[PDB]
């Protein structure tokens, strides 16, 4: 009639020790078992809750935070016992998070994580626990026949848990559980306990028994049919109905019941989607006031720049004062003027060290307020970009800018974030590794107990496109159905496979990126760590992180801005020479006409993004002379505008052939001026999208953001009363409707897919200096592009045929001239870089030119060895440097020297 049984012991795969099915499926099983209610109690972690979270919402179902653990305490000995911990509350629900960090921070062996029960005594309140069964405290003390030791146990949960410790009881098919249960039934009933009913589920169905054994098998490093193999599961241990339940523990009614009473007393707030934003460092001043005292400022040096030093400016500069009083008042009525100042800072530290920043910004750029605040670098107004595509006061929503710095300065930035905010305010952030395609069939193939070449039969007919699956490589690959038809041991392999896929096997690796907390990073996520206690990073991942609302900053390899920062050292020392101040590649103009020749020619290798083949043909294929179509260009590069037939009707309405309509031949407009004359007359972008509500119907933007997603999330309901607000505000604007019941019907199919423009400006910015770099830059860029390319011969060897394709006068290895890294001659020619050379590196590299730092220096190759300190010029190197040319333009040859280098080895050594 109503609950009799909820699960409060189920593990998904963020065990990673066992467990197969992922958080959303369980969530939706226990939601089609009619469950009102579901623990997930994954193995010493929380990975899993952010999803837990979510998935109940949609769901329908009221999530149940716990773990659990392997016990330790002195009564046992060494020997380790299970415990579940349940948080009742929020104080719970931190108590939990500071177990599970305090196992993980205190190292482990082969053993893995274990917690003390003697910190159950500080870290107490709000818990609930169950017992364990006949693997638990007193589980495996009534095995034994120790009266005694029982009760010094029992003493513990009476004196610490009073009714907050349940005898778990499991009927699963295993050894020794029936026995316990019995046993158990008889302590409760003696000692006043109370019971609980557990399934200890470890999949969705019985059937997938199999595919577990194998899950776990991989991780045990043990072949399936290996007799020492630990064989500690039951194909019991599935998501068991209520029905199936309740008939299992009929004769203990209680034990189900204790299930739905302990669900009720169960209710952790998981706040998702809003920060909590971190302290900005203001003294006095209010934080909503500083923000506008900085944002202020820096409109002011903004505002003599772009409109330059002459005092029109007022022209149209109150269009600039207008639109950043509507953002700070937004800003600072949604509670963010904090998350402004921290990236505001953030961005500046990065310029100031030696740290580049991705390109990313998010949404962002369309906010003045970023701009005047020098996160991003483009003028909003100058190309239509909307601060409410960004934030929207309209919406629940948190703002972010996307930003992202290369992996290996990590260890940098968290120091200068640790001196802003805190040192335990401030960690890493966890990543995981699944099973994808070829890892599975190369783990299940191992666990069936076939040999390499049998599997990796296998595998390398699995295509290694990114985000390949095997679904999509028995698509592309005929040879994979042909070959699981006709052999059972490759069907039984695939059968299997195709279970593991995705699955979560363990965490990084390395790390995801960091994350800023107001306080303690464990009020707010737990801890792992590794073997040793180090390595800490939070246990929920990147999106995760995000969602639970942590300020976060995200790792990304991307040696682009790398570039273009050496070039820029490499033009600023010109300076010192010259002088002439330094350059800000800031301070481009975005309306070069050398760059945009260069680019019309298409010549666009080393330039972001528009390097590939079918992007030079494009480029080539509607020739853009202004800014305002690179913006474009990554829009139109794509399978469907081309698949319709959008990109040609683009390429001709410039020059072109045909004529400029807004937008369409008929069905036009003129107030739509403004909106689409940077694009030749076609909706392009979401932003204008929004804008053509705007000034057709009048829309207050903020509304137009609303409107958008809305022909986003198609649904006839929300659409259909957008379809007459529409119609009624185009005669309350003025005037002509009926036409508006056409472009309102085609809009919505200009914009089904538009791209987001203040992203597209966001990454087109940094291809245009690219470009600039380029034609005004060539021996500085291109020195710089070698030098990312370093490590591959093949691409430098492409790169210099390149230099010389392009005019530039590029000089091969010389010890006497060459670096490491590739530069620019006092002649304005490339210097080749060692490092270039495989095999030398950064030390002998190094060693090297401090040795010629110290006498001018290098008669020949005697007079290098002579004084090069040996084995920190291992002859290893000096074979290298010789077979490059580095000694060429100084004696002999090659091979002369290779039969030479011995005895100029035998002259050093003095």
């Amino acid at each position: 009639s109503e609950p009799r049984f909820v699960h409060l012991r189920v593990h998904s795969d963020y065990s990673m020790i066992d467990g197969l099915a992922k958080t959303a499926p369980l969530v939706k099983k226990a939601a089609a078992l009619g469950m009102p209610a579901l623990a997930i109690t994954d193995f010493t972690n929380l990975c899993g809750l952010v999803k837990f979270y979510g998935a109940g919402h949609g769901a329908g179902i009221k999530p149940i935070v716990g773990a659990d653990f392997n016990v330790q305490c002195d009564l046992l000995g060494d020997e380790l016992t299970h415990l579940t911990v349940l948080a009742a509350n929020n104080t719970g629900y931190q108590n939990l998070t500071l177990l599970i960090s305090k196992a993980y921070q205190r190292g482990y062996g082969a053993a893995g994580p274990i917690i003390d029960r003697d910190w159950l005594i500080e870290l107490n309140e709000g818990l609930i626990l169950l017992s364990g069964g006949r693997m638990g405290d007193v589980g495996r003390s009534l095995l034994r026949g120790n009266s005694a030791l029982v009760d010094e146990c029992v003493a513990f949960y009476e004196e610490h848990f009073p009714d907050r410790y349940f005898l778990e009881l499991i009927r699963t098919g295993r050894p020794d559980e029936e026995s316990y249960l019995h046993a158990a039934v008889e302590l409760a009933e003696a000692r006043g306990l109370p019971v609980v009913a557990t399934n200890d589920v470890r999949f969705i169905d019985s059937s997938d028994f199999d595919a577990h054994e194998i899950r776990v098998a991989i991780h045990d490093g043990f072949t399936l049919d290996d007799p020492k193999r630990p064989r500690n599961y039951s194909p019991q241990q599935y998501m068991r109905s209520e029905e199936e339940m309740c008939e299992l523990f009929a004769d203990i009614p209680e034990a189900l019941a204790n299930t739905v009473e302990i669900a009720k007393r169960c209710n952790v707030t998981v706040r998702l989607g809003e920060y909590f934003l971190p302290q900005f460092p203001t003294g006095d001043m209010s934080t909503e006031d500083y923000l506008v005292k900085r944002a202020k400022e820096g409109l002011e040096e903004r505002l003599a720049f772009l409109f330059p030093d002459e005092e029109e400016r007022l022209k149209r500069r109150p269009e600039y004062d207008e639109r950043l009083e509507t953002e700070l008042q937004v800003i600072n009525q949604m509670g963010f003027p904090g998350y402004f100042l921290i990236v505001m800072e953030f961005i500046q530290w990065s310029k100031d060290n030696g740290v580049p920043v991705g390109p990313g910004r998010g949404s962002g750029a369309g906010s003045l307020v970023a701009y005047a605040l020098k996160i991003t670098d483009l003028d909003p107004l100058e190309f239509d970009l909307l601060f409410e595509r960004f934030l929207n006061p309209e919406r629940v929503s948190m703002p972010d800018f996307d930003v992202d710095f290369c992996m290996e300065k990590r260890d940098q930035v968290i120091e200068h974030v640790a001196d802003m905010y805190g040192r335990d305010a401030v960690s890493q952030i966890i990543t995981f590794g699944t099973m994808a395609a070829k890892a599975v069939i190369r783990d299940v193939g191992r666990v069936l107990g076939h040999p390499y070449g049998f599997v990796d039969r296998i595998s390398k007919l699995i295509p290694p496109d990114p985000g390949m699956t095997l679904a999509k490589a028995f698509e592309a690959e005929p040879q994979l159905p042909e070959i699981y038809e006709a052999d059972e041991e490759v069907k039984a392999l695939i059968d299997m496979a195709r279970k593991l896929e995705g699955v979560t096997r363990n965490a990084g690796k390395h790390a995801g990126g960091v994350v800023i907390a107001p306080t303690k990073i464990t009020d707010f996520a737990p801890l792992y760590c590794d073997e040793e206690g180090k390595h800490p990073v939070t246990q929920f991942d990147k999106s995760d992180v995000e969602y639970a609302g942590l300020v976060k900053f995200d790792f990304l390899g991307l040696r682009t801005l790398t570039i273009i920062n050496w070039a820029l050292e490499m033009i600023n020392k010109r300076r010192a020479k010259n002088g002439e101040p330094p350059l800000d590649i800031a301070a481009i103009p975005l309306d070069d006409k050398k760059s945009f020749d260069m680019l019309q020619r298409s010549e666009t290798t080393a330039v972001f993004q528009l390097e590939s083949r079918g992007m030079k043909d494009l480029i080539k294929r509607l020739q853009p002379d202004c800014f305002e179509d690179m913006i474009a260009l990554v829009a139109l590069f794509r399978p469907g505008p081309l698949q319709s037939g959008m990109v040609d009707n683009f390429i001709d309405r410039k020059h072109g052939r045909e004529e400029i309509s807004y937008p369409d031949v008929q069905w036009q407009h003129e107030s739509l001026k403004p909106v689409l004359e940077p694009t030749y007359g076609i909706i392009l972008y979401q932003e204008q999208v929004m804008q053509i509500a705007q000034v057709l119907s009048g829309y207050t933007l903020g509304g137009a953001d609303m409107l958008r997603r809305a022909m986003g999330k198609k649904k006839p309901e929300e659409m259909a009363k957008q379809r007459s607000v529409f119609a009624e505000g185009a005669e309350k604007n003025g005037i002509n409707a009926e036409l508006a019941m056409k472009i309102f019907d085609l809009v919505e199919k200009f914009a089904g897919y538009g791209f987001n423009k203040s992203h597209s400006a966001a990454y087109a910015l940094v291809s245009y200096q690219t470009l600039w770099l380029k034609a005004h830059y060539p021996a500085e860029f291109m020195a710089a592009v070698m030098t990312a390319d370093m490590d591959n011969t093949e691409k430098v060897v492409g790169l210099v045929d390149e230099c010389w394709r392009m005019g530039l006068k590029i000089l091969p290895p010389d010890i006497n001239s060459g670096l490491y890294h590739f530069h620019v001659n006092d002649d304005g020619e490339i210097v080749y870089g060692i490092g270039a050379i495989k095999g030398v590196g950064e030390g002998p590299i190094e060693a090297i030119i401090e040795a010629r730092n110290k006498g001018g220096y290098f008669r020949e190759l005697f007079d290098l060895c002579a004084r090069t300190d040996t084995k920190k010029l291992n002859r290893r190197v000096l074979e290298k440097l010789i077979m490059s040319g580095a000694f060429d333009r100084l004696g002999p040859h090659r091979a002369a020297l290779m039969n030479s280098l011995g005895d100029a080895l035998k002259a050093a050594d003095q």
